[PDB]
């Protein structure tokens, strides 16, 4: 089956959430694109991005090497299309602003804004975590962003509960 998203909670016509690991989702779902939240330099260091790679088993991060060989870096809010190898058909790698590194919170409208150039996406919250910005502020500009149909998987549970409870007020 196509896009088989299970035990989400739909927030909006076209948000919907759950607390699950992106990569456990992405295996399950074998969705026709997965989000990463990437750097410029498309280097999966850690976090999202360096589990999404070593589920591809490195693959990413190679085909990553020779996107960036040749087209040079993304800019902050910008984005593009590569494989999903093992995870999905498409990865779009998505660079949200790293607010712990001085970079403009206004960017993560633009960061969302890529989102809307595929019709289904599996996507972690943007700008979140170790980037330091309010996720709470985060799901909402994805709200007032995303037009098209966008699965949020958060992998904790107290931050889930949060998100929720902030968007249900
Ligand atoms: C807010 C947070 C809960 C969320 N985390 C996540 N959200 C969704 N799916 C996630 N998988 C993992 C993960 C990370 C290591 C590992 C694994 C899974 C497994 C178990 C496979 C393993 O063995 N290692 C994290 C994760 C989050 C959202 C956005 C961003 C970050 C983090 S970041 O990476 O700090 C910086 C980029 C922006």
């Amino acid at each position: 089956e196509v896009n088989s998203f299970s035990g989400y909670l739909k927030l909006t016509d076209n948000v919907y959430i759950k607390n699950a690991d992106i990569v456990e989702e992405a295996k399950k779902v074998k969705p026709t694109v997965v989000v990463n939240a990437a750097n410029v330099y498309l280097k999966h260091g850690g976090g999202v991005a360096g589990a999404l790679n070593k589920a591809t088993n490195n693959a990413m991060q190679v085909e990553s090497d020779d996107y960036i060989a040749t087209n040079g870096p993304l800019k902050v809010g910008g984005s593009c299309v590569l494989s999903g190898h093992n995870l999905a058909k498409h990865c779009l790698h998505v660079v949200g602003p790293n607010v712990n590194k001085g970079e403009d919170i206004q960017l993560l409208k633009s960061a969302y804004e890529n989102f809307n150039q595929h019709e289904v996406l599996l996507a972690p919250l943007l700008s979140a975590g170790i980037f330091g910005a309010d996720p709470i502020h985060s799901l909402r500009v994805c709200v007032d962003t995303v037009r098209t149909n966008v699965y949020l998987a958060v992998f904790d549970k107290n931050l889930y509960d949060k998100l929720v409870s902030s968007f249900l007020e």
